């Protein structure tokens, strides 16, 4: 991705080096009263929030490269109360307080335009998910992040389009945003597998049925061809 | 009730040469079908960002209030963001509409105002996944408290009938006001809200936050003067 490569290289520029995280380790939390500017430069992460219950709800997720921003740009103070949770064995982040995250946009605007594009991808991605969830249920928003997941790691092969992501983390993101391990979202999931939409063979997951997953989940399909044209093209 | 950046936006536009544009209710600012993407600074009324199906059916994805920006196309790139209509349900709005290639000259010269709209990008991204949050929660009911909710902090007003909700009839039955109908039912007979003499009147505020926390705080957090009002 040659526009986060630019940015990587203007945030060490100004001195900021990259910190390494570890699965189900904090990049941010909620408790904090300091905000952040992260810049997930690799792995992936889901946005996490509590309620007075102690329930754990994931959010949403991000991969590398992306900019995630707990705090609003003028007044620091949070979005919300929410942690960034890494779910890869590994993730790679810069970690900016948000007073200096503004002098270093007011200072080239297209590291600045950058990052405000990043924004604009989250909001219509969420209102993507929600119109497809308007439409067609949970079985929508289960095929949008199986489509999500065959753009962003899959390769086409004579198998069909193989999930290049480990099986452990692959099998996480399969489950939407929302509660953790829900039945109701296995047994959609499972029953894409008995369908043979998405199969297993040889130690791999291989999404024999595209046009299914592009059915379901018609506005992030369009979302992804509009946000990422080019990894859109490859598998269509 | 004055939102001082927003105005400071205003001036800023003004004195650029951008002119406000008034609509009247049901037409679109901007549309689906157009291959021009737009920055609107929806200064005043109400708006819905909608979603027409080649089968016709209009699926209503966001509203928005004056003051606001929504823009229909990437800063960058300058295409679509998503096939878009932005549908005025006010009977007037008053809207400042930029060209994408224009605005980014604009924010680039000024660092107050590109932040005064990065701002509220956030506000939606963080507006969005709340209100996900208090649907995976409370459903429906989270659903419709939390506009319920939105609507008694920005529109509300003490009446010796409860927290009156003040928009004009026309404009609540745009807002909405089957299956909703066994929830809305559901808080008139718990005494939540109640209808009089062709009004909207919130009796039980607290059953509102209850079941739409995350907005609730959403609301704190973006909105802290206003939320303080009923705080
Ligand atoms: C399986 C899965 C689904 C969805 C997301 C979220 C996501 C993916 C993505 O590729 N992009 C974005 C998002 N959201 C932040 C809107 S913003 C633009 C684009 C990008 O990363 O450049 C997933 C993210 C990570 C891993 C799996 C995802
Ligand atoms: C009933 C109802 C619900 C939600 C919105 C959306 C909304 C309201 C609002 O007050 N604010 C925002 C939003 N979203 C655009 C995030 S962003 C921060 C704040 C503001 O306007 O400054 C409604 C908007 C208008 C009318 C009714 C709404
Ligand atoms: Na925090
Ligand atoms: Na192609
Ligand atoms: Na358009």
């Amino acid at each position: 991705n040659a526009q986060a490569e630019e940015f990587k290289k203007y945030l060490e520029t100004n001195g900021i080096k990259p910190k390494q995280f570890h699965k189900k380790e904090l990049i941010f939390n909620q408790w904090d009263p300091q905000e952040y500017c992260i810049f997930l430069y690799d792995g992936i992460t889901k946005l996490t929030s509590i309620s007075e219950n102690g329930t754990i709800m994931n959010l949403q997720y991000y991969k590398g490269a992306f900019v995630i921003m707990s705090g609003f740009i003028d007044t620091e103070t949070s979005v919300g109360y929410y942690n960034l949770e890494v779910i890869s064995e590994q993730a790679t982040a810069y970690v900016i307080k948000i007073n200096e995250l503004k002098e270093l946009l007011s200072k080239n605007l297209t590291h600045f335009f950058y990052v405000f594009q990043t924004l604009q991808k989250q909001v219509s991605y969420s209102l993507a998910k929600f119109n497809d969830f308007s439409i067609n249920g949970k079985l929508g928003s289960i095929c949008g992040q199986l489509l999500i997941l065959t753009y962003v790691y899959g390769k086409e092969t004579p198998d069909g389009i193989k999930i290049t992501l480990d099986n452990l983390t692959m099998q996480e993101l399969g489950y939407s945003s929302g509660i953790a391990h829900s039945s109701a979202v296995s047994r959609i999931i499972s029953k894409l597998k008995q369908e043979k939409v998405i199969v297993y063979k040889n130690s791999c997951f291989y999404v024999q049925n595209l046009d299914y997953l592009k059915r379901y989940a018609p506005k992030l399909d369009e979302w992804f061809y509009l946000a990422c044209p080019a990894t859109w093209g490859k598998l269509n």
